[PDB]
């Protein structure tokens, strides 16, 4: 790294990057009724299930509990909006390009052109529970069961798209108060000031930076097509899921030291004193099966909860206003954040502002005029060779040292950098 | 919601908002002794209970663990201020009216009025053994004890009043530092400003302020007395956790294959070598419902964690200073938050500016004056007609576009939607 | 605490502090292999532990997903730069002695000094694992193993040494782009504005500053050679990973209720009918036990994650950045903040600014000049006995009221507190 005594390095450039971040929300929710997933429905283990107490409604309450959280876990990350609100026909943002992000009303679902590469990409037992379609599947799949949402796909992408209108022709008003109706380039403006840049770099710069932001956006359909880009983060969910269950299905042909793995054959052929003892045996073994099951599941719960308080946050910091925590909405300076919605997960676009160009210059810590200090109002002290300006510091956009860009403090005589220069009265030529 | 290519909408008005976020800190504190609750005091269980290893060590060092979290999780939240405060006789805060919140000495444990509603709203097995008050009662209760907190709601009212009485007198400073006296009204200030609303409004509308102030915080006693608002957050505590041992004690009537659920039962009217069988297999259902048990308690221990930490997160970012983080201290923009005690956990009353009336105005992104493009220093251009006025975003207080109100940057051949007008030059009246 | 109704403290004089945070990062990976650790290669057990189904393999996997994330969390905290960097042989930063926080060649493993204190006060079953050294390790420490670290303490610590060449040199720079150089001072100047404190403070003040820090830092090592001083988060990591491991020791010598804990004695002296029925019974408690270990260890390593989370977390807004969040980054206004590597985990020295010796002033909301009230354009108004000024509200630096401090607005009849008082017009005595 470039190390300094008396110099300083100041961007002279900027690009607009756009990164993907993908977070989890949810998980399909199931569900196990204990009592005829041990016992098939038998007379014999029904009656031998009841002395065992209270193992099967601890168990059934566990996971009833845990396909109650997947709701609230959704609604909390999506629903922050109560209105639903929908674009104009006229695309008038200054030239920034949002065709990609919104609701395309030609597609299934009603969903965006990015959205729906989303949802072709992951890849979601469970198939085969909705291909029998609920007692009748529940009789075929030992009592392996799979609910459906509150929220369906379309109502999800409804709060997506009331969102991404609100943001883009309201800014983040309307995430605190009514929405107030504001040109997309004006936001843009009071996002750059934001961030420690001067607003007239957007005015000065708007085409450029237009055309650095729709390309940007172009970008994001390669990276998803041709890479897993953290989109294993969702395809993982399901496929985690999807082996627990398996496990299940597993253990009910082990014998755990039983006679056999069928009650049916412990049953026949067995004198009643021993079936009640085969059978006792296989309850205990496939009710620890359900028992580790439910407790794999409870911690992976608390985990998707974990993950969907962050994307609640993100939704709130990082899209419904301008995040100052650093990486926290991607790397460089946060600007914008536009969600898209995904397989049991949300997806976040972040819009940041990064540093390009630079050049050296040679620094000061302070002016000194005619016995005095000056300090800058704003920004740093430069050298460009043969004269100082003043300029702000991430943008090196050179300005006349004056009385109006810097304030007087004590004497030349404290400061240890100090350098002798002229600082330019701008009243003195009126006067004269 | 409207959408815009040329106006903007800025609010006239606007109002004080104060709501309740209810956030659980602790649990009871509780502790199974293993050996006794399987055994009952029995000689032959004690015995065949050694053969099994350390299973009871591990069991009560998973509990007392959760039970020493307990305490920590509530001096985290609530003991954040070394010194005890107390406030003045004299209640001069310019119109703020802080009686329902601060303490009321004629009040058991000394608590405010809104703290009385709060302990009178919580319901709180563990009831039946306070009343028997230790091994006496653990006889009698099977081996299932719950244990008192380090902190009593006494000395957790007095960090209450303590915070109170810092935050209204001092401000945040005594968060960072010493604590430094200051008039209510400047403090109030300074959370304007720090907005984005100049400071002007709340000397001008101080009464206005004071007088919603006075009345949001009445509405809090209607909506705790109305419904459960958030209140089920606590009382879900105490139903989850009664339960859970009332599991525990269902489980002590179970048979699990066993000849009874009674060891005197098995003991009696058997030969000994089968005995020891009966034993054996009742003891293994009862320790596999003590563990069924224990690790419940530790995955909720982990969601009390995960909330106290919360918690003493939001004393330390929005009582003990001023967030920027939205929707984080409550909807709108944060000013102020004032803690509340409570049974189990910690409630927060968040006050947040909240925009009102509105109105709609034409817009621009600069003026030019000259042949040069000027910018706002500080807000937007709107117009009210036929004149052109530069405003804060935040409330609309029109005033008059000056070579004081903006700066100058390139020309007027750059910005798209630049405007011509006059920017008045408030010297040149002094020199002509 | 001091309360009014008129008057205002402020302090006069500040320190610097620096304080000692420590956050584990990961645990000792390890792992279990089911089947040896049960059977003890025995035939007849392992013939008797398949008909168990899968029970060894979720165990398995259980225990490598935790060893697989003790990686993924260790350079999610470390690993946020992609180069490495190094100092210069110049120490040229004002004043400032960062000898100790920097890397020694002469050091094993090129540590600093502070670092190699943590190291070996950190005390580290596992030890006679490292020593016997994989199979015939395995074969005598009845399958349990100890897996390597991906990135090992050299790469570890020139994560770090890069992180702090970075931070000394750049700033924050590189954190969000190309790392541009600037004087250590100025960075300074530039942190001591962004908690309110005019720049000219640290120039002024510089040879004070760099003395009170370098005092700071030395009194680190008189605090981690007193006392545990936080040590204690990372050596409790250590005990209570090695416990759990003497538990599954020391289970293996239960009897559960077999005739005896040795699967070769069950086997001899008994007909094969029998032995198969004890050795079940060895079997099922023996991964009971096993499965109490995995259930815990997943329950610590949810804790680890949550923990290298905030580490990660403190990384990016402490470390590369400068936090705005109350006590997030230590007590006190947050400056800068130095990492350092440690035994499991990373450990934060945070620079924070803090208040010292202070006054009390007689204090006024607004001026009132010719009619107009005057508000101050930052700071607050005070009076030091007969004479009023206008000053920052975190140091006492007293000046005079003039038309550039304040702005006007509304009138003189509409403020409460407002006193009568002369604004000082600088351009008045240019014209005369
Ligand atoms: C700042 O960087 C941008 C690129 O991000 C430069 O714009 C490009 O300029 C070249 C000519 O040198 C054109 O061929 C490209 O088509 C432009 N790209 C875009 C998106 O318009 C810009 O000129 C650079 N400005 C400075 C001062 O260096
Ligand atoms: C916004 O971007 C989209 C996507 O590139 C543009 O739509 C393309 O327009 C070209 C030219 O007519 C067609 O050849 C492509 O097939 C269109 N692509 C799609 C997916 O329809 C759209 O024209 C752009 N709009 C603006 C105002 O720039
Ligand atoms: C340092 O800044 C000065 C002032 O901008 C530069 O001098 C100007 O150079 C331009 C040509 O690029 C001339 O048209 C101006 O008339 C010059 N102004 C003055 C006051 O001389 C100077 O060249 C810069 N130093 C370097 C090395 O570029
Ligand atoms: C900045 O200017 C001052 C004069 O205003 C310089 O101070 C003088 O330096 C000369 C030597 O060249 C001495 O003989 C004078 O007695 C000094 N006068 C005063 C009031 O100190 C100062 O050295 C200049 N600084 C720099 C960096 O050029
Ligand atoms: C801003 O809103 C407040 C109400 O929140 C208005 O104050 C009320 O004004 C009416 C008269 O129209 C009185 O009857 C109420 O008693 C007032 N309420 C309070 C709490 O004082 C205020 O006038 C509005 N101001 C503007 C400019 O619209
Ligand atoms: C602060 O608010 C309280 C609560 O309304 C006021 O106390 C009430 O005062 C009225 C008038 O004397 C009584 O009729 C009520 O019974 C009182 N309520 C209670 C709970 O005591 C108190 O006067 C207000 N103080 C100020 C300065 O406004
Ligand atoms: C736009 O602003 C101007 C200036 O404030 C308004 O004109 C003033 O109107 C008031 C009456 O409300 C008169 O007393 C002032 O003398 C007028 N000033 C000037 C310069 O004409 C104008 O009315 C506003 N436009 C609209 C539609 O209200
Ligand atoms: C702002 O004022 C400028 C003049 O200072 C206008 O520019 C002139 O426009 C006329 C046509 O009406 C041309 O004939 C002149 O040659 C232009 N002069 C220059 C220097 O460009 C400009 O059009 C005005 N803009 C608006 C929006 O009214
Ligand atoms: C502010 O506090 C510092 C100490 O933190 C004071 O500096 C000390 O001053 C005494 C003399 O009174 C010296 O003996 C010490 O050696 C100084 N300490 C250091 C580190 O230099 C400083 O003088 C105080 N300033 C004010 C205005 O009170
Ligand atoms: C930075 O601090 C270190 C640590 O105190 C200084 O090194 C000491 O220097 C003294 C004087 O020569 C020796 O007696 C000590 O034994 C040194 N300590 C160690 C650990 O080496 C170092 O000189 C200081 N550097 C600067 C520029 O102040
Ligand atoms: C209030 O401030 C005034 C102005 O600074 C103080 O008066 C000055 O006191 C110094 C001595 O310390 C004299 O040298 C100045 O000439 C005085 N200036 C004026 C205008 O009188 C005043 O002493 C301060 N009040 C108190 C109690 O210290
Ligand atoms: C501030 O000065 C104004 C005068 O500019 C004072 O107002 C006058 O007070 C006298 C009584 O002493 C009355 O007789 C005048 O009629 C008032 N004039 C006006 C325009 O109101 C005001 O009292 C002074 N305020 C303070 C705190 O001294
Ligand atoms: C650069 O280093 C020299 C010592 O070699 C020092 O005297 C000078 O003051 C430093 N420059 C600045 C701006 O500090
Ligand atoms: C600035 O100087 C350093 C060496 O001190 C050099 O490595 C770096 O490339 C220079 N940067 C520019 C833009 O010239
Ligand atoms: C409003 O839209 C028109 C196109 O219909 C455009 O020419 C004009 O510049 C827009 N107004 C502003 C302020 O951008
Ligand atoms: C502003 O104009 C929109 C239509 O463009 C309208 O719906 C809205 O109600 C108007 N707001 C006000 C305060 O007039
Ligand atoms: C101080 O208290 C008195 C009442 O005793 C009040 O009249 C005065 O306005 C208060 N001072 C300030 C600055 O508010
Ligand atoms: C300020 O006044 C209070 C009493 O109102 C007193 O306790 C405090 O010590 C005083 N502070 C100073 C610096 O004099």
């Amino acid at each position: 790294v470039a190390c300094s005594n008396n110099s300083i390095a100041i961007p002279t450039n900027f690009t607009i990057s756009v990164t993907t971040e993908i977070l989890p929300v949810s998980m399909t929710k199931t569900s196990v009724d204990c009592t005829m997933y041990i016992c098939g429905d038998s007379t014999e283990c029904s009656n031998l299930l009841l002395q065992y107490g209270s193992f099967c409604t601890q168990l059934n309450r566990a996971l009833t509990g845990i396909a109650v959280e997947q709701d609230k876990n959704t609604q909390e990350v999506f629903a922050q909006v109560k209105q639903i609100y929908k674009t104009p026909p006229i695309k008038d943002f200054g030239g920034f390009n949002f065709s990609q992000i919104l609701p395309d009303p030609s597609k299934p679902s009603k969903r965006s052109f990015i959205e729906d590469l989303l949802f072709n990409k992951v890849t979601l037992f469970i198939k085969q529970y909705g291909d029998c379609l609920d007692l009748i599947c529940a009789q075929k799949f030992n009592g392996l069961t799979v609910l459906p949402p509150l929220l369906t796909d379309e109502m999800i992408a409804q709060y997506t798209s009331a969102l991404l209108a609100g943001t883009i022709c309201s800014g983040w008003t309307f995430g605190a108060g009514p929405a107030l109706q504001i040109p997309f380039p004006m936001q843009m403006a009071y996002r750059f000031e934001g961030i420690g840049v001067t607003q007239n770099v957007l005015y000065e710069n708007q085409k450029l930076i237009a055309n650095q932001f729709n390309s940007a956006i172009g970008k994001i359909q390669d990276s998803l097509s041709s890479t897993p880009s953290a989109l294993g983060k969702l395809q993982d969910v399901v496929n985690q899921n999807a082996q627990a269950l398996n496990f299940l299905v597993k253990q009910l042909s082990s014998n755990c030291g039983a006679i056999s793995s069928v009650l049916n054959d412990i049953l026949s052929r067995l004198d009643k004193p021993e079936a009640e003892v085969q059978i006792q045996r296989l309850i205990t073994c496939r009710l620890q099966s359900l028992q580790t099951y439910v407790t794999q599941m409870l911690i992976r719960a608390a985990e998707y909860r974990a993950s969907a308080n962050l994307a609640a946050t993100k939704m709130s910091e990082c899209v419904l206003g301008q995040s100052k925590r650093v990486d926290f909405c991607g790397k460089g300076y946060h600007l914008m954040s536009f969600p898209q919605s995904a397989p049991h997960g949300v997806v976040f676009l972040h819009v940041t502002y990064v540093p390009a160009q630079e050049k050296n210059f040679t620094t000061a810590p302070a002016i000194c005029h005619d016995g005095k200090a000056h300090f800058p109002r704003e920004g740093v002290f430069v050298s460009n060779g043969t004269h100082w300006f003043v300029t702000q510091r991430n943008f090196y956009e050179p300005q006349i040292i004056t009385t109006d860009n810097t304030f007087v403090s004590g004497n030349c005589d404290v400061v240890i950098g100090i350098v002798n220069n002229t600082v330019y009265d701008p009243l003195q030529p009126e006067l004269d």
